[PDB]
């Protein structure tokens, strides 16, 4: 796979041939020094990589006058070819506590198979088969989102999925989906699903992520939710279900 993303991006940058034979001379370089900095903190490395697309983006604009219009285009190739080769090394860091938060999330939704869309105030009724497939559906897209290796393509899983959840409000509720809908909605998705290593791909997102994309509004109001699920049910508790903790624990046990 990743030959198809080299051969992609070393043919891409011969579209752009003066510029683009500059630019992925720096790219290989910026790699062969990441090689150099896999012992240090997560974070830093984030930071070598965020540096890295900073430095980039204002490097052609200026020494290669390429317009500012273009530049987007070339960025994503970018991401694909580094995130797609750092991954193996970048993603759940033996170094970070991202693997024993993917398993306390994963230990923890798995305790909670008990919680209804009731529960939850969730405008979805899964008795309507049509319904039932968008759940499923966007189930499908957020357990994907695991299998991609670039951050953008995380985000477009992320997407889909809240997509198929729009569509299984609107026609439970036979209108559109209120503000107030979808938080909830996607909360039941992920407690449905516990998706694989959830944690570590929020946080992989977050660290490698051009942080343009994120809190645009275009996929970082999808993505905020998300985050501010995993969040909810972190902290789920009695009250949070809207019960007392009499019942809470009698679900949460027996
Ligand atoms: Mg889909």
């Amino acid at each position: 796979e990743t030959d198809r993303v080299s051969k992609e991006f070393i043919e891409f940058l011969k579209t752009f041939h003066k510029t683009g034979q500059e630019i992925y001379k720096q790219t290989k370089l910026f790699l062969e020094g990441m090689h150099y900095k896999r012992d240090l903190s997560i974070e830093e490395q984030s930071e070598c990589a965020q540096d890295f697309y900073h430095n980039v983006a204002e490097r052609m604009q200026t020494r290669g006058k390429v317009p500012p219009e273009r530049v987007e285009k070339i960025m994503d190739q970018i991401e694909k070819y580094i995130m797609t080769r750092l991954y193996k090394y970048v993603f759940c860091p033996e170094t970070t506590d991202d693997e024993k938060k993917d398993l306390a999330i994963q230990k923890r939704i798995r305790a909670l198979r008990w919680v209804t869309p009731q529960m939850l105030c969730v405008p979805v009724n899964e008795d309507i088969p049509e319904v039932s497939d968008m759940v499923v559906k966007a189930i499908t897209d957020i357990i994907e989102m695991d299998s991609k290796r670039v951050p953008r393509d995380k985000l477009a899983c992320i997407t889909k999925c809240s997509k198929h959840i729009f569509n299984a409000i609107k026609i439970t509720k036979n209108e559109p989906a209120s503000a107030d809908d979808f938080l909830p909605t996607l909360i039941y998705i992920v407690l449905k699903g516990n998706p694989p290593r959830l944690q570590s791909n929020i946080q992989y997102i977050t660290r490698f992520c051009n942080p343009s994309r994120l809190m645009t509004g275009e996929d970082g109001y999808y993505f905020t939710n998300l985050c501010c699920a995993v969040a909810f049910i972190e902290k789920l508790d009695a009250q949070s279900l809207n019960l007392s903790q009499e019942d809470f624990d009698r679900y949460m046990s027996g």
